[PDB]
């Protein structure tokens, strides 16, 4: 009588046992995962990106030709990933649509100066146009506070006066940036224009 | 729990003749990765019309080779599906059908002649694992005579 | 009884990242809005 009882209260414990090894094992999976996806919900609070300045055109041959919009991060560090296989740059022409013109960021190793028409020269993408360009940075491609940067679009013929014109730019984290101008009325023969 | 999906930036429609003809959704993936699959055959598209109900408009998703360029009318011509007209296009992608982190979607309408100005529609997305996504956007007063138009 | 309270605070949070991500994008955009319409006022 009492052999089957104990048999039965052994199958019973093991069960028991299995479930407890299972419980716990998962319990501090799914801890561990629940630490993770907050942390980067932190993550994700903080990294903005925000427009720094004035942004500032090229006009050639009375017509805008090339973009500079600077950019930095927003209070609270935690820099903004730039690889170009993670960002993505919108540009919203008055007769154009552009998805992706992002090539990549190159390193402002500050060329032969800091020129506009330098910038826009020495630089050239493959394909697309827009790049940025770090300022005081440590050559990495991420966008870190103390970093400068200087996003700059090459516009073959679009831009005449008074339309406007929209950029958004894509982190894979962190809020897309919205930038709009309009060209002004006078504009010089050559030379930067700002645009306010 | 995870694997969200959520609208990524400002909705941007075609017009053509003075009516709106395309619509796109950037859309991309909440913290948390854990990629959605974007498969024909587990994720329904649903359009809401003034004057029209779509229950299932998806198509596919397409990979966003870059194509010649990333221009809205070269998207919406290049690529066309043989029934159905809402497909998802992937940027910086592997060449799967599932949309991960990393990885930016444009999800793209073509729609035959809805859409004048001033009135409201409604497009749902059914991932098969996730919460569906809802945007509904009303179409400005001011609309060009060709080219982008954006919809805030 | 922790897995489904770990669940909820997942959700809950990730919802909180979305409201943020949204409120900066449109404080952004609007701040350079109201940039923008105070120039264009002192220009007038």
């Amino acid at each position: 009588v009492g052999i089957e009882a104990a048999i039965v209260l052994i199958a019973f414990v093991i069960v028991a046992a299995a479930l407890a090894f299972v419980a716990l094992n998962m319990g501090l999976f799914t801890t561990q995962k629940s630490k993770e996806v907050m942390q980067r919900g932190l993550e994700e609070a903080t990294s903005a990106l925000e427009v720094d300045g004035s942004v500032i055109a090229n006009v050639t041959s009375g017509s805008v030709d090339a973009i500079a919009i600077p950019i930095k991060v927003s209070p609270g560090r935690e820099g903004v990933d730039m690889s170009v296989d993670k960002t993505t740059v919108r540009v919203m022409l008055p007769s154009k649509f552009y998805e992706n013109a992002y090539c990549g960021v190159f390193d402002g190793s500050s060329l032969s100066d800091s020129k506009l028409s330098t910038i826009t020269s020495s630089i050239a993408c493959t394909t697309g146009w827009a790049y940025l360009v770090i300022f005081n940075g440590d050559g990495d491609n991420v966008l870190e506070l103390g970093e400068k940067g200087l996003l700059v679009l090459e516009l073959p013929t679009p831009l005449n006066s008074y339309e406007e014109f929209k950029v958004e730019v894509r982190p894979v984290q962190g809020a897309a940036l919205t930038v709009e101008r309009i060209v002004p009325a006078s504009l010089p023969t050559g030379g930067a224009v700002s645009l306010g």
